[PDB]
């Protein structure tokens, strides 16, 4: 297990466009391209994402170069944020992939709002964060994800990663 095979398995794989668990055009493995209603914005942003006029449908290999680019981004938004990169760079490898995974969900901003979450991680009280990282709407709206990301949080295992 690593964070591609992470969120590759949080995320999936979809070929065409597709709305995402908050009814937001995306494509690939949750490669998000608006948050506008029109089909038509989405498709002129997979076309600028990709680089060539599509029919709203990609590749296998365009739809990883994508996934490559958005855990880089995730990471970068990582270490460009004040009180996010701190917190990461305090964590081990197998927190550090939970920590990208929720950036990857809810971006930089969003993630850098859970404040008292982040200072519990930092704190190394893992079972403090975990309840207190519950306590969200990400929690409510995406239990099943939300929770394999806890787990994860908690126990710096793959554990919830395993068997699915």
């Amino acid at each position: 297990m690593n964070i591609f095979e992470m969120l590759r398995i949080d995320e999936g794989l979809r070929l065409k466009i597709y709305k995402d668990t908050e009814g937001y055009y995306t494509i690939g493995i949750g490669h998000l391209l608006t948050k506008s209603p029109s089909l038509n914005a989405a498709k002129s942003e997979l076309d600028k994402a990709i680089g060539r006029n599509t029919n709203g449908v990609i590749t296998k290999d365009e739809a990883e170069k994508l996934f490559n680019q958005d855990v880089d981004a995730a990471v970068r938004g990582i270490l460009r944020n004040a009180k996010l990169k701190p917190v990461y760079d305090s964590l081990d490898a197998v927190r550090r992939a939970a920590a990208i995974n929720m950036v990857f969900q809810m971006g930089e901003t969003g993630v850098a709002g859970f404040t008292n979450s982040l200072r519990m991680l930092q704190q190394k009280r893992w079972d403090e964060a975990a309840v207190n990282l519950a306590k969200s709407r990400w929690y409510n709206q995406t239990p099943n994800r939300a929770k394999r990301v806890i787990t994860t949080f908690r126990t710096g295992t793959w554990d919830a990663y395993k068997n699915l």
